[PDB]
């Protein structure tokens, strides 16, 4: 069964009122619903999607006659007007580790129903087009469960003489069933406050167990935080006085904004400078932020269909970015979100399982919770902030609030909103949603006359899904310096400025930038002006000069990336020849420029020291052998490193001096920190055996975890044996934190030392490894899988070692192993010896009797 978007249809069944009953007993919880139903479709049948043990079903309090077929209900003879269906059911929460309708964790209960997993509670119609009224009540021992939380306000409860205690939860507003959840357990309570601007309270309740709760301030304070940005910038206020979180640590996501009653993977909530990096810190707060953004864009306003779910994923990911360049290093914050889009995205939309914004069709909703829905979709949000300006954006907004509220839409719909709420056309616009795939964009710069003509070309590439691509509509922001670097004006359409948006709508155009009267070099898609590749033919020279003197922040940055990947190219080829390697001068004379400049921003600077991943390197390349990337890669690094030793001691120095025992998170501290880092990093490489002096002191130097995660991060590859004690080290102090032993396995499993994949094995069976855990097999065996080195050895091992995990995880988790098998997203691609062997790896994973369908549609689209 294959979902096409072509076939939606509405609910022949509305649901109005959901009232459920849950009493959680040892083993088993039962589930005792009552829906009130409204036919639309007079007539048809009553389908409801289910897949928990089902005990008992009534139509108005009478045994209903009904068929249940694989995970569907069906009660042919209904009423023609009003009436209700009570579902009776039973579940086994400890015997679930697919993490997926109602599970365990740590002794106490939770839910995560997004997407479908609320059909593993109740039969219900489990489509978030359905939208109804719930109130949940809930019964169990109070000593072991004194906690008890469902979405809502709390308007009753009680005790009973057994020991038991109930309460009951009601959400007055309508929501489909994916944003339900349940919480029972015994744990630790962090409260607080805000006040909205209309001047109610909402009490703020964070869940976390005992031990854990000091690590939880942060969070709080980002929520806070969020609360009031959401006001300021959207006029977006709450409407509810009670907002709860509760942290679990096993958990598939990374959070999920049920309403009023966010369930948070532990990792996005708790912190200290001890155990947590500053990064730790900064996904902290977009991602409560995010979460909080979703009470409108997601909750308000929900989707009509999984096939829209970038309606909310990109616009909150666009929110929740926004929120944290206001609070602190905008420009920063903004490479490090273009990094990433090309660093995980782009291989994406340039490999088998490259998709829409918008999926026309999915076998597995789950397989689409992907980096193209959510970063490309957040870019996709981005541009129509770039066409309108704030102000215009925000009118698209309140149209789209205004119309829609308390309903389930489109991406179409959002689109229509932008576009009327301005008068403006965005028909073409359309085509970011539904067509895969980064474009290209070919560009030419002449001066003649005084007018510098540039013409600029665009094609998108087929996808597996489409072969026809139409021209697009393409933001290009583009200024010019001279000789100098300074700005140059020019005219464009009436206005002589210093910067433009010139919008690409046709295959090919020119645009006339008039009035240049100095030789000019053009600066191109500043601020990463729209989500595509740009080649544009520059010299040496005008990176180096970009690099130098560019106003704009990507732009700066895009020509370092370029150099470096220009060095990485050369050295492919020397290596490829037996030859020594190039020389590298001007690079090594515009990085001695960047390290020297003290006028640069600390986390600028950082960036502009990093070098593009090994996936970046290879794009669009045939025939892969990646371990040749690799040590092309690894050679530039060894030259930067040896090259400038003393420098980055120098930097190393500079940056603990300014740090200034700072120890606590802060952007400006956090910059600092940043910078030393990537130092410690180059200083290992030059020389290893300085690690024996690290180690010296590594008490006076682990002040923080940020210090202790970039010092173990720095010698990870060593093959010192002090790099294996210092690791043990780390596992013995930090053992009873499960957050940093996460850690701990990410290093065991990132490692380039030649030993990785045995220590790997051992690392399995290490006392707090858990396979049945995500955050720790993510952290072992998807940090292994991302091992470049070691995943691709020629030998095969990666790959046999990969594919008998995905076959394990698989029978437990198969969300966890559909994205770890993905791993071998690059088959095709690779070089015949490593291709052969994925394949055998890929037909094992298909072989397995009993393999998911979230695997199977995934092996299917890199073998088939
Ligand atoms: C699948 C679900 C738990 C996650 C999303 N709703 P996000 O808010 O993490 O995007
Ligand atoms: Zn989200």
């Amino acid at each position: 069964t294959v979902h096409y978007l072509k076939d939606y249809q509405t609910p022949a069944y509305h649901i109005l009122k959901t009232d459920l009953h849950f009493d959680i007993n040892e083993p088993q919880t039962v589930v005792k619903s009552r829906l009130t139903v409204e036919p639309q479709r007079v007539g048809e049948p009553l389908v409801l999607d289910g897949s928990a043990k089902l005990l008992s079903v009534k139509i108005n309090g009478a045994a209903a006659d009904y068929v249940l077929e694989g995970e569907t209900l069906t009660i042919a003879g209904v009423p023609s007007e009003r009436f209700t269906v009570e579902v009776e059911t039973e579940i086994l929460p400890a015997e679930n580790k697919s993490l997926m309708g109602l599970y365990a964790s740590g002794g106490n209960l939770f839910t995560q129903c997004e997407p479908e997993g609320f059909r593993k509670i109740t039969f219900y119609i489990d489509r978030p087009d359905v939208m109804s009224k719930f109130t949940t009540t809930i019964v169990a021992d109070k000593k072991r469960y004194p906690v008890l939380l469902s979405n809502g306000n709390k308007i009753d409860g009680g005790e009973f003489s057994d020991g038991r205690h109930w309460v009951k939860w009601e959400d007055p507003f309508s929501k489909p069933s994916y944003l339900f959840a349940l919480v029972a357990g015994d744990l630790a309570v962090t409260e607080d406050y805000f006040t909205t601007m209309s001047g109610r309270n909402v009490k703020i309740e964070f869940y976390t167990t005992e031990a854990d709760k000091p690590k939880v301030g942060f969070a709080v304070e980002s929520l806070k935080n969020a609360m009031k940005w959401d006001e300021t910038r959207f006029g977006l206020e709450y409407d509810l006085d009670i907002f709860m979180v509760v942290a679990v640590g096993d958990f598939n996501m990374g959070a999920m904004e049920n309403k009023g009653l966010n369930i948070f993977n532990t990792k996005f909530v708790l912190a200290d400078s001890r155990t947590a990096t500053d990064t730790d810190f900064e996904g902290i707060e977009s991602v409560v932020g995010h979460e909080y953004f979703h009470n409108w864009t997601g909750n308000r306003v929900t989707c009509r269909d999984w096939f829209q779910l970038s309606l909310k994923e990109g616009l909150t990911v666009f929110r929740d970015q926004e929120f944290s360049g206001d609070r602190a290093s905008r420009a920063v914050r903004r490479i490090e979100n273009i990094r990433l889009l090309r660093q995980h995205q782009f291989p994406e939309d340039a490999g088998p399982t490259a998709h829409p914004v918008r999926p026309a069709s999915y076998e597995e909703m789950n397989n689409f919770y992907t980096m193209t829905v959510y970063e490309k979709g957040a870019e996709v949000v981005r541009m129509y902030h770039t066409l309108l300006g704030e102000e215009g954006f925000q009118k698209g907004m309140k149209l789209y609030f205004q119309r829609h509220d308390g309903q389930a839409v489109t991406c179409d719909d959002f689109r229509a909103a932008m576009a009327d709420a301005n008068g403006i056309n965005l028909d073409q616009f359309a085509l970011w949603y539904s067509q895969a795939g980064t474009p290209v964009l070919e560009a030419e710069g002449r001066l003649k006359n005084n007018i510098f003509e540039l013409t600029v070309k665009q094609t998108v590439p087929p996808t597996p899904d489409m072969t026809d691509k139409q021209p697009m509509m393409i933001p290009v922001k583009v200024g010019l310096l001279n000789r100098n670097g300074e700005a140059v004006a020019f005219d464009y359409q009436g206005k002589r400025a210093t910067e433009a948006v010139l919008l690409l709508t046709e295959a090919e155009q020119t645009f006339l930038l008039e009035g240049v009267t100095e030789a000019v070099v053009p600066s191109l898609l500043r601020g990463f002006s729209a989500p595509v590749h740009l080649n544009y033919p520059y010299s040496d020279d005008d990176l180096l000069l970009l690099l130098a003197h560019d106003s704009d922040a990507f732009t700066r940055w895009e020509a370092a990336q370029t150099l470096y990947r220009r060095a990485v190219a050369a050295n492919l080829a020397t290596l490829s020849d037996g030859v020594e390697l190039p020389k590298h001068e001007k690079l090594l004379a515009a990085v001695e420029k960047v390290i020297s400049d003290d006028l640069l921003d600390n986390a600028f600077k950082a960036l502009l020291l990093g070098v593009p991943s090994e996936a970046e390197l290879w794009d669009g390349a045939e025939n892969i052998d990646p371990l040749r990337y690799h040590q092309a890669r690894e050679a530039l690094l060894d030259t930067l490193a040896v090259h400038f030793l003393p420098k980055w001691h120098e930097l190393n120095r500079q940056a603990a001096k300014q740090e200034n025992q700072s120890y606590e998170y802060s952007p400006e501290a956090a910059g600092w920190r940043t910078l030393r880092n990537v130092c410690r990093a180059f200083v290992l490489r030059a020389d290893p055996a300085h690690i024996e002096t690290v180690a010296e002191k590594y008490g006076e130097m682990a002040q923080n975890m940020t210090h202790e995660w970039g010092i173990l991060s720095a010698v990870n590859g060593n093959e010192s044996d002090t790099r294996n004690r210092l690791l043990a080290q780390f596992a013995d102090k930090f053992s009873d934190d499960a957050l940093v032993m996460d850690k701990y396995f990410a290093l065991v499993g990132s490692s380039r030392r030649s030993d990785t994949l045995q220590q790997v094995r051992t690392a399995l069976q290490h006392p707090k490894f858990s396979l049945e855990n995500p955050n720790k097999a993510r952290s072992l065996i998807g940090s292994f899988s991302r091992n470049v080195p070691h995943f691709h050895a020629e030998d095969g091992s990666g790959y046999r070692f990969i594919a008998d995990k995905v076959i394990e995880i698989d029978r437990f988790n198969p969300q966890v192993a559909a994205r770890l098998v993905q791993a071998f997203n690059l088959c095709n691609k690779l070089e015949p010896h490593r291709k052969n062997l994925v394949k055998q790896a890929l037909q094992r994973i298909r072989a397995q009797e009993g393999l998911s369908k979230d695997v199977g549609e995934i092996v299917g689209k890199i073998l088939d």
